[PDB]
């Protein structure tokens, strides 16, 4: 059988990177266990456009994140904040985990969230060199096609940014503390310099730009290949077809189609690991030094819980025999991001409209994204952190795509066809998403697609009999996600209306109408914000206001009608994390509290969600785990011209 | 490790009965492997009101079919016929399988379906004695509470059956051949005799009645207990706390929390089974004679496929190492039933509406069902079997319950609140549901909650360039589920229109109006049927009808709008079966075609779905399996006064 010093469970964004550099920088035997196998020869994965269904059979037309051959199908419990819906969120199953199946938008997350929401030792300056390593190993690219709509939008954001600065207000969504009075929006002059949202020093917290950075590389023939954690760190230059490491990496052994069951303990020391191989026969792996769990946000706590680490009372109740350490926090504090969708219609001469919307087609260097920004809090969000006026937090990720991004049922109901040549999509993604959830295993036997995953989003506040003033502080906290989602709509509404101006100024005979959610409803909202000011959101709870005006019943009704849209007209991001966070399940050194030699090194260990997509943070965490395990800053101090060399096969 | 003569996988509706009676009638070593455990001491299962959430924690308020601790979570692939939805369909996990978590409505299925849709040897007279055994072992009870609305609905149906008989027409939904000219509707006079839909000879194919039959028994203290496969056949009188048989049953061995991975073969002969226990350790069980799979419609074909039985090219493509027999049909032909919901509002004085709607509350003896019938084809359904006029087929199971049975998102859009005191639910369940789907494993390693389950329902027909005449027979077959669902609405509409009469005749000063779907639409539908006749469903494809009149575009429009309602205003049943049906994956003696000694004895073997709920048919199959294996009609001939004895613990 196999015996190792370090056993790593899960070859995701964290596991791949962790295994790679541990083998390089030590002479220990590194054993990496993965539930799936490599997909280096699969065009659905290695062609970036595979994400959009280029290679889908027309009879089984499903994305990788809908496909059990490519992923874990994590079906959550009924969402009490979304009509009982049960969304299915995926973890990639294969070399590289979810980076094997994601949309490849690589985003650091910015300085502020690490300086403020992570503990000492995990502040932005403690992690920035590792983020730099994660980026240069991928070496991501920018959009190869400039679209007129991008510049018109950027020019629209600039005008708004100037108004917000000129007004002198303390907090608003285009303000950026590190750039002062100069609107931090990329210019549209002919040879303008790009603004980099991943800038090394974290200056660009709030920033508007023309391009994200995509995880693809160009091959000699001009085609693009997916550049993910899988083929960057486990390609054939480093790991052969039998899974044995090569050369300086020969201590590494990578087991494919190996589904891990439990960590076996002696006292509070892990000494072995279970897994079922591709034939369905169970094997034992002996452990000499450490076990590192990197199985993703949904499934890392399930491994710990199946292993005897969690709420003893609960774990006993479903039949876990061998209990190890009692910590009720295992699996709690699950966070995510959330993207409510908006649709816009372009009016005007068909030829002028076709011109205005040109160059937006998805290709590998943009994956569909034509902008736009990382934005801050709306001035009227009552739930800002205390120091939001002295440091600039990230709140919204503003993305613009072509086409109609609402689900098919919403397309039917709204009358908005994906084949109209005059519609496009704006999304204000909440990346400081208030809701919190938890994960519990339902059975002790085997790893399952579906543990109990509780995650309630846009819940309602039920009024009590107490005086109103005693209720508002509780309601403000409960309604926190509805409030942020609706204000994101107002941000897009503002943007669209300046675009009406900057589009004419750029010579386009067009005008724009927000059509999803209803233009009529959004207008009323915008007006409501100006009429009722800081406390507009009280009308989510109409009975406690006692405004018996025709105008008051009407705004309360508008908020009611609008509360529908973030519930069904949205796409839950697949950015789940924090379910075993630092200070709750593991300590500052990623060691699982209560054990001698178990660590967690994936996104489940994260103290707080990064301000943006989550791939970069995941690989960053595994990267720091490399130096923590070796006891020297090998990875932090590695020069930036030293990268893994890509082998496509 | 263990050794047995017959190894049974899954203690479901079939597994429990098969294990019980095999132990009794033979001296063989019978080993029953079950993934879950007994819930004899869990009030959520053994108290029938637990199904409705009596013991649910208020913060995790979820039914058993939503709970991984009680069930497998079968999330299906996106439904191309329902806006991409992914409903999650459960199999119970524990002693009694799905009978442990279901709504307990015990229905045989009627004679016609077995006489016409099952193979030689499985005709009604071949199976009726086994059905009789299944019923007397449970001994279901009828509703303990007569409600006025039931009698009002029945008297309305009587009037409708009489019009249908009088008209001399060959096929309609209240006609029943075996009872001729006497309307087969239970009488509502004071001391009327009940109609039994499960009558032994199968006379009542189409029949209206006041009560279904529930799987509960009354205890001496007046409380009701759930009477399911688990505690009927595997309670402490028969199997001790260690899973070992008692007395005459000592050959039986029941292993709990045993998740089976594969069946091991030597040649085309099974010699073993592997399983994972609750500690996460794999065991091997030796097989001397036979292996019987009774793991449910979703998971029976997955065990075979993981074992090397199925489409070889595909099983290779996902990494199954050991192939055994090539049968591309394994897992194909999956069927289900489907229940679109209708909501009715009662108008009148609040006190008189309240009286009309009294006594409809769910209690253990009715589980909410207050009627009503098994109905036949609507006369304007073009997809009847050839002999639909010489034998009476079951097509709709018409059920009436209290409250508002549409999903929460639909309650909001329609304004139909579950707390309005004046709404009730009528359901015409398509129990000859046209759609056919299939199951394939996504990975070779382990049993999973979520294999690929493709099941597309209310798909659209896309017109080709061919002449209309060549397309209609295709369009007729494609649109079959939409056609039947809509006609189900009309059946309810007709009933409601007569109930307006019969409510006055019974002294209720109320009026009834169908409000979900919109009354206007159903009205327009009813007129459309009389106007365009047999070829009304052509207007699903308006461009092929070339009717550009206002009356024509309007009817085409009415149908487009109604197609929305069965897709989202409904509940997919958990009556899945036929995925390893007789004549395709197994032969008439339940043996897996291609093996020496493997059988399938659960609902996945079913040739065609029973005309009604599926528990009974499932146990019926397990029952013949007892006789088929032992080679004698032991069970067919056992006297009906010899029943299993109930032990509550
Ligand atoms: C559809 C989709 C779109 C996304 N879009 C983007 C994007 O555009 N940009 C971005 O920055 N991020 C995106 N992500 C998120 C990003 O990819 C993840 O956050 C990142 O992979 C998380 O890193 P991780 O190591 O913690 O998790 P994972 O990458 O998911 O690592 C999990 C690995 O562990 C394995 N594993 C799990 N359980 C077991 C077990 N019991 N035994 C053995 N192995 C196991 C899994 O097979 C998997 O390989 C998206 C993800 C998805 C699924
Ligand atoms: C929510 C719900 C409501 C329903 N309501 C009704 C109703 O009102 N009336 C009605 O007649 N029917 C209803 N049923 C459906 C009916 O109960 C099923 O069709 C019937 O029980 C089928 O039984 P079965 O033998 O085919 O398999 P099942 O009853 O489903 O049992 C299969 C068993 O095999 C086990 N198993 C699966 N895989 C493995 C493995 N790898 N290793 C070990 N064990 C395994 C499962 O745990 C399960 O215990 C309902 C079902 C559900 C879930």
């Amino acid at each position: 059988n196999l015996t190792g010093d370090i056993v790593i469970i899960g070859a995701g964004a964290a596991g791949s990177l962790l295994a790679h550099y541990l083998a390089r920088f030590s002479n220990m035997k590194i054993i990496l266990l993965e539930a799936g196998h490599s997909h280096f020869n699969d065009p659905v994965v290695t062609d970036p456009m595979g994400f959009f269904g280029k290679y889908n059979p027309p009879n089984e037309n499903i994305s990788m994140s809908q496909n059990p051959s490519y992923s874990w199908q994590g079906a959550q419990e009924p969402n009490t904040g979304a009509y009982g819906n049960r969304p299915i969120i995926a973890h990639g199953m294969g070399f590289g985990g979810s980076t094997m199946i994601n949309r490849l938008n690589l985003v650091v997350g910015g300085r502020t969230v690490f300086d403020n929401d992570w503990p000492v030792g995990w502040k932005y300056d403690d992690v920035k060199n590792y983020f730099r390593r994660v980026l240069v190993d991928i070496n991501p690219v920018r959009d190869n096609t400039k679209a007129s709509i991008t510049s018109v939008a950027l020019d629209a954001l600039r005008i708004i940014a100037e108004q917000q600065i000129a007004s002198g207000e303390p907090v608003d969504f285009l303000l950026n503390k590190a750039t002062g009075n100069v609107p931090n929006v990329e210019k549209t002059t002919p040879d303008a310099v790009p603004l980099n949202l991943n800038d090394y020093e974290g200056v660009n917290s709030v920033v508007a730009f023309s391009s994200f950075y995509m995880g693809v590389n160009q091959l000699s023939d001009g085609n693009y290949i997916r550049k993910y954690a899988g083929n960057t760190y486990l390609n054939r230059n480093y790991v052969d077809e039998n899974g044995r490491g090569i050369g300086k990496f020969s201590g590494l052994r990578v087991v494919s189609d190996a589904v891990v069951d439990r960590i076996i303990f002696k006292g509070n020391r892990a000494v072995g690991v279970n897994y079922i191989d591709r034939e369905g026969i169970m094997h034992y792996v002996k452990v000499n030094k450490e076990v590192v769990v990197t199985s993703g946000a949904f499934y890392t706590p399930t491994i710990l819980q199946r292993s005897g680490i969690g709420d003893f009372t609960y774990l006993s109740s479903i039949g876990v025999k061998n209990l190890v350490y009692n910590n009720p926090l295992v699996g709690t504090g699950l966070k995510n991001h959330y993207s409510p969708v908006t649709i816009t219609r372009v009016h005007g001469e068909p030829s002028e409209v076709s011109r205005f919307l040109s160059n937006m087609a998805a290709n590998p260097t943009n994956m569909g994204f034509k902008g736009l920004a990382e934005l801050g809090f709306h001035r009227l969000d009552p739930n800002k952190p205390a120091n939001a006026n002295t440091v600039t937090y990230r709140k919204y990720q503003l993305m613009m795509t072509a086409g109609v991004g609402i689900p098919a049922e919403q397309q039917y109901l709204s009358g908005l066809s994906p084949s109209s040549n005059n519609l496009f999509t704006l999304i204000a993604d909440d990346i400081r998403f208030a809701p919190e959830g938890y994960i519990k295993i339902g059975t002790p036997n085997i790893p399952r697609d579906v543990p109990k995953i509780f995650f309630n989003t846009f819940v309602t506040y039920t009024p009590t009999s107490a005086p109103a003033d005693q209720q508002w502080p509780i309601a403000q906290k409960t309604l926190a996600p509805l409030i942020s989602a609706l204000l994101g709509y107002d941000i897009i509404y503002q943007t669209l209306m300046s675009m009406n101006q900057t589009a004419r100024d750029s010579g386009f005979q067009v005008s724009l109408e927000m059509v999803y959610p209803l233009n009529d409803l959004i207008y009323k909202l915008h007006n409501g914000l100006a009429t009722y000011g800081a406390n507009w959101w009280h009308y989510f709870v109409p009975t406690l206001v006692g405004d018996d005006t025709p105008a008051g019943r009407e705004f309360a009704d508008t908020l009611s009608k609008l509360s529908y849209y973030p519930r069904v007209g949205a796409h839950l991001d697949s950015h789940q994390g924090c379910s075993c966070s630092i200070g709750r399940t593991v300590d500052s050194n990623l060691k699982v509290i209560g054990t001698q030699n178990v660590r967690v090194a994936d996104l489940s260990a994260a103290a707080f969600p990064p301000g943006g997509n989550t791939w970069a943070t995941a690989s960053m965490i595994g990267a720091r785990a490399v130096d923590l395990i070796l006891g020297f800053p090998y990875l932090r101090d590695l020069p930036v011209n030293d990268v893994p060399i890509l082998n496509v096969n």
